């Protein structure tokens, strides 16, 4: 079972931590006395978040501002974050490029950036953080969505990026479960959450602060997948036993 | 009915070797207009015409190049004066390997295996809109479930499902009468695949055939594996519920 | 004297902010910690700008993409931007329709599009902002040109719309003095500036030194912050001097009675 | 015997110009919206020795009318020597609030219609090596309150017609363009709308004189003081400098 003391003194990265769920996660991590490095584009808002993390009781708290459209930044960020903390125990991959509910016409650039920020940068950040996490026997936490497990209209490019996370990180999970690499991988399937962006872009939305905690919890407990939706009807059918079998079979 | 492919205008990517080739042959034998592509093609074009192909042309190039991909569909459209079935089959080359460091291969996989299919589809959309046609996406078990050794690949095929399943439901809620067929294929007896992977491997001829059948029939998904125990279990009933459920 | 701190936490709009001078202005405003909302038609290039402004230290940075051919968009843009920032201090009217130096024959559609985008939308945007500007005792910054003060060939439709800005905004400036509305109106008269667009359009026909866009942009903002009536900016100091019109300031000060 | 168009010629300075033009034995086509007052002007023109005199009614809100008006007036006279653009939309003195309609309408009638009318006349004018006369205002060279929309339209004329004047200058196109900056004039419209006002009858003459003499600009005010100031030598320098 989960105890907030499991995070005390743990060295933790939170991406897309300036707004929404990622911010809540940083604050939670702080109140559990964790070393935290937050990141996002907003140089200004990030510093505001760091100050609040120290007040809430972070062992330490830094920011590095940048955009995850830049794969170079992502490599460097992990190196620099590891320097500021003296290691890394948990990498939380939460950031997304902004997406709207729209029928797809011909916007190939939106598909491309979506795939870059929402998927590729996670692989880059993963690669850079893997030495430290192998050493700490750490966790990678991937934030995904219902839209990454089931099809919904109006969100194709986004959905395509969330499906890839599952495909790529689940394949890696198995690869770590045989090469003995003792890093856990936690895919989080979230329903609608009551963040500013989500509401001002669109069902019942679950509370952001409780959501953030469930992500941290699942990651701390080293769970393979985490589900969180405002409904229990939703959450229960999102699991898929047919897959567990096929996988176990081969 | 093999008559449904009579005189229809079709593109087949990755049609130089393996399944894409067999798809061209079967399509030639039903007398369809075909434009094949890859980077051996002429040898393929010969056999196609002499099997009963209404018209068989080619355009060689790399689907690494998105500009090439956008032009190809137009040029192939010029060459046939319209389009009824776009078949997306090509993939960049993959060796079974523990993913360690290869961000290059990850990025190229998303480009060729996923991103090009989207470019091709944008280009073909006008012609397919008028012809009330069909898009056929060749995917894999690895686009439905996880396997080690193939992460980059799995991610690209997963990407296809997320994307094309999403625009499928979009077209229903726009009445755009273009069908979308995701082909979930188990191990097939193609040249390259055998020289990369123990398990029973299905025959490439019934595969190519099966794919085309499903595309012609406008089936949402096509399953095909040398194990019939699996094929029933590879379908996901849990998912179909939730999609119709949230359809509110 | 102007202090970069003057703009910190000030809520600002910049139109035409995807390229050239508008882009540079947004950047400068970001460095100074301003709340910024940018606009133009291209949402891809606008997203790039918003990212950079956040990196550079914008208090906030949004965009809203649309054409200023649409007066509905312009009237709405301000509302949405006002919402995003919780007010408005400075309105910077920078965008123009695309125009290429060509002798005028019969192109009335160009002429009408030039008055629409270059002049009319500015009026629309101003009307929309004035309520929020009144409250903050804010500023309107109107970017014009030498071709808005003197005649040049090949750019008639353009010239006419720029001249028109002068007549109109100069008139409501005097209105606001009398009515005691405390909103400043800064008209910026610029020579050739080394923006990508300008160079591509003048390159093989016009011989002159182009002033730097980065400096140009900073001048406008300073002029607007210091609530100056006119800002002049050309690479030649001869030009910047003989641009002002004293005889006109007399005539205006005469009829003030 | 010169063929001339006069727009906004039902009253005020337009009407007075029509009279002077008739009294010099010129062929004249007048226009405005009101058919009734136009009929009256056509006759008084016939009385004063007009070589010919007809009217065509219509609103210069309509660019189709303007385009076709110049065509019809040109056929009716078999050519054109002088185009006098004088008309304006009805404008009051008011602090501008949010009435974008007035602003849009002002640029349409007062500036945009003039361009259309000009474009239409150009072949006939090139043929006669004729003249465009644009009536403008103090408020088109300097800023006054209460008249924002109006001034904007007048400024626009200056910008536009001064640019094309330098255009025709290098194309060698032999059509003169005369910009007329007028102070307050004692027209009925003007009056209803505490300074001294010049006489409408002399002003009209001054406009006609300047256009006949192919002057670039004409100034006219009830004050010798203003007229001297209204000129801009800084402008002439950089205009000629950047040449
Ligand atoms: N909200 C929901 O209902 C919901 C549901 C399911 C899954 N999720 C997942 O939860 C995660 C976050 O959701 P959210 O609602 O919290 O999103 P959000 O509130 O919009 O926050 C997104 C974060 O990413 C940052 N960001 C945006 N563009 C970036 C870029 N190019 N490089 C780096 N950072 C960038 C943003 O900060 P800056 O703008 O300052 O850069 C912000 O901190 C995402 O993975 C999303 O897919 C959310
Ligand atoms: N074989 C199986 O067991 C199996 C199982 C499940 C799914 N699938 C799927 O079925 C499809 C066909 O696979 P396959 O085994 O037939 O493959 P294959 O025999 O290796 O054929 C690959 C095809 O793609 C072309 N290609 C390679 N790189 C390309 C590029 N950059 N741009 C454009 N074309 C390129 C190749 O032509 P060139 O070499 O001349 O360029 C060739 O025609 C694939 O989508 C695969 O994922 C296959
Ligand atoms: N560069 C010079 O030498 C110079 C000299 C004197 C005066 N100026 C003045 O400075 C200002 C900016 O000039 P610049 O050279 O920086 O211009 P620019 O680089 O051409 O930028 C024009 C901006 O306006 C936007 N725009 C164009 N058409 C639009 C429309 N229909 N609706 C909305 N936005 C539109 C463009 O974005 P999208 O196309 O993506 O919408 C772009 O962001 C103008 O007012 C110009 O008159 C410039
Ligand atoms: N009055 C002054 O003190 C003064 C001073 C400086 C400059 N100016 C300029 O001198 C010119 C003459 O002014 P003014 O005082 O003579 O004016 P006015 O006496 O009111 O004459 C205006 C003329 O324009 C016509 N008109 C109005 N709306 C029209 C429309 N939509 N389409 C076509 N014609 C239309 C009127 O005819 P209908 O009403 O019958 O349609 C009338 O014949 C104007 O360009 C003005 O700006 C005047
Ligand atoms: C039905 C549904 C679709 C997806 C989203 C809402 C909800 O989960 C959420 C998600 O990222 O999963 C938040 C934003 C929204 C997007 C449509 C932009
Ligand atoms: C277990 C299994 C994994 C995937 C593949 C074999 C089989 O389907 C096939 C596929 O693409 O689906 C062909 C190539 C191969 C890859 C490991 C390279
Ligand atoms: C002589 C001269 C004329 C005007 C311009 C160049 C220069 O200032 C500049 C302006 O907007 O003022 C930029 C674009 C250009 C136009 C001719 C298209
Ligand atoms: C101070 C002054 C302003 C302009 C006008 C009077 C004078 O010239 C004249 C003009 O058009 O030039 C006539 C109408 C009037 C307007 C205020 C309505």
């Amino acid at each position: 079972e989960f105890r907030p003391e499991m995070l005390q003194g743990k060295k933790v990265i939170v991406t897309g931590a300036s707004k929404g769920i990622g911010r809540e996660m940083a604050y939670h991590l702080a109140k559990m006395g964790a070393h935290v490095v937050v990141t996002a584009r907003s140089k200004e808002t990030l510093q505001k978040v760091v100050s609040h993390c120290l007040e809430l009781g972070a062992a330490s708290a830094h920011y590095i501002a940048g955009t995850m459209e830049d794969m170079t930044f992502a490599e460097q960020f992990v190196a620099q974050a590891g320097k500021l903390m003296g290691g890394l125990d948990m990498l939380i991959l939460n950031h997304i490029t902004n997406t709207s509910l729209n029928l797809f016409h011909d916007d190939i650039h939106h598909v491309r950036k979506s795939m870059e920020v929402n998927f590729l940068s996670y692989v880059v950040l993963t690669v850079a953080a893997l030495p430290m996490l192998k050493q700490s026997n750490g966790s990678i936490v991937v934030v995904s969505s219902l839209a990454g497990k089931v099809a919904y209209p109006m969100v194709a490019a986004y959905s395509a990026s969330k499906f890839a996370l599952d495909g790529f990180f689940s394949s890696i999970r198995k690869e770590y479960s045989v090469s003995r690499v003792n890093v856990s991988i936690t895919l989080c399937v979230l329903g609608l959450i009551d963040t500013e962006t989500a509401m001002k872009a669109v069902m019942q939305a679950a509370p952001k602060e409780e959501c953030a905690l469930e992500i941290i919890k699942g990651g701390a407990l080293r769970q393979e997948e985490v589900y969180y939706d405002s409904s229990l009807w939703t959450t229960l059918l999102i699991r898929n036993p047919s897959r567990k079998i096929l996988e176990f079979l081969y």
